[PDB]
């Protein structure tokens, strides 16, 4: 029993974190085989090709623990800088670079000066920001998931927006969202609630014994989406309904029956009650996260 | 900016997790140097759990009855001893991944990270607090026994908890790494229940200071309170008494924000009376009590968003 915001074990990623220094900027890098990946703003209206051409390999100081790595090459891929080093990381795990979609969750290993500080779980918001916890020096910290024994790196931290939320790129340097890596006027767009995730968390509450919100009613997908659009909830698709199939079979509550419960919660509130110790509807657990935590999958 | 329930990086602990088997029971062990620590109930059957005599059950076992597996490698047990509710299995190989570590016993209100494991393999990491009633609100399934709680302030791991059982209310009970239980619990399936739980007042105040540091002040008021009047009100909402030690401990956060501890207590009294009125504090509609004053200072900026 119990339901916690759970992150993946971070050890395989901790063994890849390094400190990258160029000029007065110090930030974090990800050392995989003989390449260090880091935000291209470590070299800083920036013209990154003009700034980069003026740098020599020895301008980049890379430190792994108490060991200095020597940079032997450099190249830029989108908003990510790739520093070729003479030493392959002996701790390189089995890995992939994957781009995630809004609504998907991942673990963040927050680092400062190449040293891991903490691990937390978060979701890519529908507005492409993440509600992280990052201070100055956290740039280059990474987000990941683990599948079997393989680390899928999905996020690299680049900046904080004026509302306190965060923006970054995939490991190929493509930003999530309409953001740019420059000190300019930027803002997160209006965010929405991840409906499929709220439904997954309601199934998790049922599995753990919280059933007060269940009712005898059902709804159609069309009527549910009309109500959900009114409450700034993301539209629920047939793919979301299919994805929730296993949880619907385990609890005996059809997805549209759980949608009827969610409509009543949106229209009436909780009335002094809580669900899994929360007075808000939680949207940062995917259907897969719920199945994984209620089954004990290991890595 | 931001404020998350943040766990310590788990790598140093992952390299210590092993699987321990005795007969038909399998659970997790912590391998530090040449010793594997695990719950002594690994020697019990489910029948034994009503009134087990651990001394009598243990004397019938030899070293080769304990199977210890680290990854895909079988470790050889060369000795065994019981210390309180933990079994210590001497092995013929010292763990080459043993981090710098200490065994620390914590007090209620303290937080720690839990690395939940099954079959000696880490599954996930989350942040927890030792409740005032000595239980923890964890997330554990069958096979999670032997999973550990820890803190890593600096590069030294301080192990503070080892998981032993789930009580009927769904909450969890365990021991320190010397095998002494937290709370009035026994590693016996007897009618024991968690006592009435209370809110960790000093932690709620720490989290209100975290909200101020992150730029929010809507909940502040023009009042102050005496410590005794605060405690008289707090007890009515099932909040733990606030002591002078707690007031002293909150001194640094008070100095950084410019809000006196008793002035923050007055704000808490008003939040208990009025609720949040559709508002949130650090993304929560409830008063959060699983961040200590130390956790707030570690995570938050040293400069307040005035
Ligand atoms: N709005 C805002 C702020 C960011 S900034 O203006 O100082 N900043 C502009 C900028 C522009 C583009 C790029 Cl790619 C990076 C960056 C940097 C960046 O965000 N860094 C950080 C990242 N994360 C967490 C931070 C917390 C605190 C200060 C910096 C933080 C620097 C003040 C928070
Ligand atoms: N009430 C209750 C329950 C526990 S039990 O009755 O199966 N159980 C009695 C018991 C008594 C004392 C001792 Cl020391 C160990 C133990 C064991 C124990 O707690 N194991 C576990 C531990 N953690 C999380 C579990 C989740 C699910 C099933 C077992 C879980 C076995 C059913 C939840
Ligand atoms: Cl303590």
């Amino acid at each position: 029993s119990g339901f916690r915001k759970m992150a993946f074990p971070s050890g395989k990623v901790e063994g890849c974190m390094v400190q990258v220094t160029c000029g007065t900027t110090t930030l974090n890098g990800l050392w995989l085989d003989d390449v260090v990946y880091c935000p291209r703003h470590v070299i800083c209206n920036p013209n990154y090709e003009d700034l980069l051409i003026r740098k020599s390999n020895h301008n980049f100081l890379v430190q792994a623990g108490n060991v200095q790595l020597r940079v032997i090459g450099h190249s830029m891929q989108n908003c990510v800088l790739k520093l070729k080093v003479d030493t392959a990381n002996p701790k390189t795990p089995k890995y992939k670079f994957v781009r995630i979609q809004p609504g998907q969750t991942f673990s963040v290993l927050a680092c400062y000066n190449g040293s891991p500080s903490g691990v937390y779980q978060c979701a890519m918001r529908p507005n492409f920001t993440i509600k992280g916890s990052f201070l100055n020096g956290s740039c280059g910290s990474v987000g990941f998931n683990i599948d079997y024994d393989c680390v899928s790196f999905c996020y690299m931290h680049h900046m904080e927006l004026p509302t306190g939320v965060h923006a970054g790129t995939d490991l190929e340097g493509n930003f999530y969202g309409p953001f740019v890596d420059r000190q300019t006027a930027q803002a997160a767009g209006t965010d929405t609630t991840i409906t499929v995730n709220v439904l997954a968390w309601l199934y998790a509450a049922v599995i753990n014994g919280d059933r007060w919100f269940l009712n005898r009613f059902t709804t159609t997908l069309n009527d549910f989406n009309l109500v959900a659009m009114k409450y700034n909830y993301e539209p629920l698709t047939q793919d979301h309904v299919d994805i929730l199939g296993p949880l619907s079979a385990q609890t005996g509550i059809a997805v549209l029956d759980m949608c009827a419960s969610l409509k009543e919660l949106l229209q009436n509130g909780m009335n002094g009650r809580t669900i899994l110790g929360s007075a808000l509807l939680e949207d940062e657990f995917t259907p897969f996260d719920v199945v994984r935590q209620c089954s004990g999958v290991t890595f």
